């Protein structure tokens, strides 16, 4: 079936617990596939020691750059950007796991869990999966942003992989 993958995340050091996280592989197959090999990093490069850097209360928590940790930078496994698969699923709700972009067409690695349903972005962001368990984690790290995105923490993800 679908994929399950996890984040471990810190702030200031410490552990917060684990983000479980579904990958829709059936309406999506490669972005699921990204994402989950980015998590297990058997490509040579991916999410381990990468952070949450811009985190906006009510919003969104946004995570994935692994080049530049910032904002700007980011890979896929297939090349530096790759198309929007499709926009099938919706931003229905919290927990919705789907793809940053700088327009059309530009997914990289760059990804962000909904806290909120955020329908506006639906046909512009492509949905790929959503939380399993860890919502508490979510809601942790959503706690330490603020309106312009800057982090109050330092908000790591230690740890990532596959769980099936």
């Amino acid at each position: 079936g679908n994929p399950l993958v996890y984040l471990d995340v810190d702030a200031n050091g410490k552990p917060l617990g684990r983000v479980v996280l579904e990958l829709k592989a059936d309406v999506v197959p490669k972005t699921a596939e990204n994402f989950r090999a980015l998590c297990t990093g058997e490509k040579g490069f991916g999410y381990k020691g990468s952070t949450f850097h811009r985190v906006i209360p009510s919003f969104m928590c946004q995570a994935g750059d692994f080049t530049n940790h910032n904002g700007t930078g980011g890979k896929s496994i297939y090349g530096s950007r790759f198309p929007d698969e499709n926009f099938t699923l919706k931003h229905v709700g919290p927990g919705v796991l789907s793809m940053a972009n700088a327009g059309p067409n530009t997914n990289g690695s760059q990804f962000f869990i909904c806290t909120i349903k955020t329908d506006w972005l639906d046909g512009k962001h492509v949905v790929f999966g959503h939380v399993i368990e860890g919502m508490d984690v979510v809601k942790k790290i959503e706690s330490f942003g603020s309106k312009s995105g800057r982090t109050s923490k330092k908000i790591v993800i230690t740890d990532c992989g596959q769980l099936s």
